[PDB]
């Protein structure tokens, strides 16, 4: 029904965090940053793709929570 109803989904490319601590601090922090209904990160696939709420954040939160965790980050979506 909502899958996404009013909401938008964004991936960022990721590196250096082949390692669990990188998958459970970013799922943590993007999943738990504003509104993310669907947080998907991999440290062996190397990105992290989730969805958010585009009328009160956007893809500069998902790269700032990203940037604050600690991780290369290469978002390909919006650009
Ligand atoms: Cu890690």
């Amino acid at each position: 029904m909502d899958p996404s109803m009013g909401v938008n989904s964004v991936t960022i490319s990721v590196e250096g965090m082949t390692c669990n601590s990188c998958v459970w601090t970013i799922e943590q922090q993007i999943g738990k940053v504003n509104g993310v209904h669907h947080i998907k990160v991999s440290l062996e696939e190397k990105n992290a793709t989730i969805i958010y709420d585009p009328k009160l954040q956007t893809p500069k939160t998902l790269q700032e929570a990203i940037d604050d965790m600690g991780f290369d980050a290469v978002i390909h979506n919006p650009d």
